[PDB]
């Protein structure tokens, strides 16, 4: 009567499959890991990719660990980071690369479509924030520098889609992760022409978006069995949203991971002046329920430094860097030079130096920078949500990676001068099994599976401190 569940759930640094164990009457939720797996950016032919093929065969091999170890699964749901895509012909084959967002064939493109539509048109189809790497600009970069492969291209899946359909064999265009696009006229929830016009993609490679619930196909177990693969809310973050154990309407979300997605939800889009002009998103959510939010570069500064200084201690770093002054090194994590440069942390110092700031140079020093900055940036963005919305918030809940990070997590309560509630850690995973159990008639809404949650998951609460040096440095800002 228990129910077993497994998410997939594939983020742009790392992959994970998951299997999740549910009853009504006990009101409890385990969470399993059966195979976690590496995730990065491949250079392939003077093109930075995904490989596909072996995230494919790392969830088959989760999949099938599942199977073998003889455990009745009653659905399966796939989540993925939004934005890209996979082309196929008429016999199901890719077409072409698997390009990542970090990829530079999109350069300009974004300013040549506010230029020719208009910077207020495209926001009043979409209400959707302008990203340099929105599909709509991706799609343009393929159909303007490969028009040879425009001939062969039947079908265009976002990558969950694509991986549901390759486990089982039928298509599907999920509406969260379909609004990441740009493409998704947001008064209609259908493609909008003039948009995919201008991308110069075609609207029959795409399906109406459908809301998530739905029952895509089966996958099946070397033996025979059926198991129902439910289109969740595809879109990483919209999984997320579900999992935070948010209180309410005046409760905030950070999903924290290699973006900080800082937002709230609303029944009701923001696509006036000041929601143009913050450039704020409005990402499709379960329910209807728009996921009102920013993108911030996020923790990707820190990955990148990581791996360039030979760091295999995080915890350490960390520690280390808790023992240095505040708000010495700050640059602005959303400028466009920190997105994919070849010497992050070259690009970090140079941002410093240029504002005649301390360059940060030990480790330590350049994950201080990192922290506070974008702590700053998470006070800067939730005042704008605020402002927006009219209303101040109570709480923020900062769920993913991120959220173990203690530091920031104290930085960014001190920082907004707002409590932290940091958990769970794994929200996408736990909102992709949530969509999967209502399909299953386990559980009744959004709100019913935050009240599991927040009586199941860990939860920590920083309380912002206003004599903290990230305080006092905000409070100086302001006059
Ligand atoms: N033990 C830890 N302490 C602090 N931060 C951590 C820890 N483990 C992971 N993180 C942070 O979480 C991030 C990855 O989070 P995740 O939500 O999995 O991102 P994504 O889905 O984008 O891969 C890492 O960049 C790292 O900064
Ligand atoms: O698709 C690129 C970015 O990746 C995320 O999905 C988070 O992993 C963000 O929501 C999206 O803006």
């Amino acid at each position: 009567t228990f129910r077993n569940c497994v998410a997939v759930d594939l983020g742009a640094s790392s992959g994970r499959v998951m299997l999740a164990r549910y009853e009504r009457e006990c009101r409890s939720l385990t969470l399993r890991e059966i195979h976690r797996f590496n995730n990065g950016l491949h250079s392939q032919n003077g093109y930075v990719t995904w490989d596909v093929d072996s995230l494919e065969s790392a969830i088959r091999l989760g999949l099938n660990k599942v199977c073998a170890a003889g455990i009745a699964i009653d659905s399966i749901g796939i989540d993925t980071w939004g934005v890209d895509f996979v082309l196929l012909d008429q016999q199901g084959q890719r077409v072409g690369l698997p390009v990542a967002y970090r990829d530079s064939r999109t350069n300009g493109l974004m300013a040549q479509a506010q230029q020719q539509l208009g910077k207020r048109d495209i926001y009043q189809r979409s209400g959707i924030q302008f990203l340099p790497f929105n599909t709509l600009y991706q799609l343009r970069a393929l159909t303007e520098q490969q028009p040879e492969l425009i001939p062969h291209i039947a079908h265009a899946l976002l990558m969950p889609d694509y991986f549901s359909y390759r486990l089982t064999g039928k298509m599907n265009w999920e509406y969260t992760n379909a609004t990441t696009t740009q493409l998704v006229n947001i008064n209609s929830d259908d493609w909008d022409e003039s948009l995919l016009a201008w991308s110069g993609a075609n609207k029959a490679w795409f399906g109406r978006p459908t809301h998530p619930g739905n029952v895509i196909g089966h996958w099946i177990c070397p033996q025979g069995n059926e198991i129902p693969v439910v289109a969740v809310a595809s879109h990483d973050t919209a999984s997320a949203v579900i999992a935070s154990p948010l209180n309410g309407s005046r409760a905030a979300y950070l999903s924290s991971g290699t973006w900080s997605l800082m937002g709230f939800e609303s029944q009701t889009p923001f696509t006036n002046d000041t929601a143009l002009a913050a450039n704020i998103t409005n990402e499709g959510g379960a329910e209807g329920r728009y996921r009102v939010l920013k993108n911030i570069m996020g923790l990707w500064l820190l990955q990148r430094v990581l791996q360039e200084r030979q760091i295999n201690d995080l915890p350490a770093l960390i520690a280390a860097t808790q023992a240095l002054p505040a708000c010495r090194f700050i640059i602005n994590p959303n400028d466009d030079r920190f997105i994919n440069p070849d010497e992050m942390c070259s690009e970090i110092q140079a941002a410093c130096r240029e504002m005649a700031q301390p360059i940060p140079e030990s480790d330590a020093e350049l994950a201080r920078c990192i922290f506070d900055s974008l702590a700053l940036l998470y006070a800067d963005v939730l005042h704008e949500l605020a402002q927006l919305r009219g209303e101040d918030f109570s709480q923020l809940h900062i769920v993913g990676g991120g959220c173990q990070n203690t530091l920031l997590n104290q930085l960014c309560a001190d920082a907004c001068g707002i409590r932290v509630i940091a958990g769970p850690v794994e929200a996408s995973t736990l909102g992709n099994i949530g969509i999967q159990l209502m399909t299953l008639d386990e559980l009744n809404n959004v709100d019913d599976f935050r009240q599991v949650v927040s009586t199941t998951a860990n939860l920590t609460t920083f309380t912002p401190n206003p004599d903290s040096e990230i305080a006092h440095y905000v409070a100086l800002i302001h006059s």
